[PDB]
């Protein structure tokens, strides 16, 4: 039932998911002059050399590129995190126009899209157990702006017309997610939640400062995707982002400056 339209969008989620109005909801605006540099943050460690992608899936909300997480191959560690988090999937949120689409904002600036690389805390044994825990997930968020093409994204863009509609999937092996990272790993971090229902408060957010650039043609192909299933009226998959939520009793920490 939930979605992104007038009738079922973010303003409505709280009726099914009361936690929508809870104390640690995501996304948030990152006020760069209030975030404080934290010298105790350990360097971040993104180890994706052994990452094994399997499949790409249009889930009716976004598209997910899924990884094999049945052993410790592609992990995120360090930074604010204790222990080892395993990459399970990534997806994006994007807009109908280049001036909107990201979930986090930076001094109220919206980017054209935001990539979320989702990882679960291996001390909880499976991701379904991890989402029930306040430190169960670590999501690495990366902003996209429109400018020069991102070569490492083109394999994703290419396969999208084979998963145009809700519930379609395609084989998607040997994709290397290192090709989606910016040069710097400087980041902001704060405790928050999944940004779609069920809005669980189980996420350590790590949001990179440096956006990646993608081309206008690349982002245009995201906007050709459909929210609907095959044989249903076409509703373009655009604007699948939740707006910034209240920061409440949280501090956003910077890894830099
Ligand atoms: N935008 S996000 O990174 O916070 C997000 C959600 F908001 C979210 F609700 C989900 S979901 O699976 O709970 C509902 C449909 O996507 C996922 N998916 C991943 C994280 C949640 C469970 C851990 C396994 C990987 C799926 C998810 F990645
Ligand atoms: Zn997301």
């Amino acid at each position: 039932h939930w979605g992104y339209g007038k009738h079922n969008g973010p303003e409505h989620w709280h009726k099914d998911f009361p936690i929508a109005k809870g104390e640690r909801q995501s996304p948030v605006d990152i006020d760069t002059h209030t975030a404080k540099y934290d010298p105790s943050l350990k360097p971040l460690s993104v180890s994706y050399d052994q990452a094994t992608s399997l499949r790409i899936l249009n889930n009716g909300h976004a598209f997910n590129v899924e990884f094999d997480d049945s052993q410790d191959k592609a992990v995120l560690k360090g930074g604010p995190l204790d222990g080892t988090y395993r990459l399970i999937q990534f997806h994006f949120h994007w807009g109908s126009l280049d001036g909107q689409g990201s979930e986090h904002t930076v001094d109220k600036k919206k980017y054209a899209a935001e990539l979320h690389l989702v990882h679960w805390n291996t001390k909880y044994g499976d991701f379904g157990k991890a989402v029930q825990q306040p430190d169960g997930l670590a999501v690495l968020g990366i902003f996209l702006k429109v400018g020069s093409a991102k070569p490492g994204l083109q394999k994703v863009v290419d396969v999208l017309d084979s998963i145009k509609t809700k519930g379609k999937s395609a084989d998607f092996t040997n994709f290397d997610p290192r090709g989606l990272l910016p040069e710097s790993l400087d980041y902001w971090t704060y405790p928050g939640s999944l940004t779609t229902p069920p809005l669980l408060e189980c996420v350590t957010w790590i949001v990179l400062k440096e956006p990646i650039s993608v081309s206008s043609e690349q982002v245009l192909k995201f906007r050709k995707l459909n929210f609907n299933g095959e044989g249903e009226p076409e509703e373009l998959m655009v604007d699948n982002w939740r707006p910034a939520q209240p920061l409440k009793n949280r501090q956003i920490k910077a890894s830099f400056k």
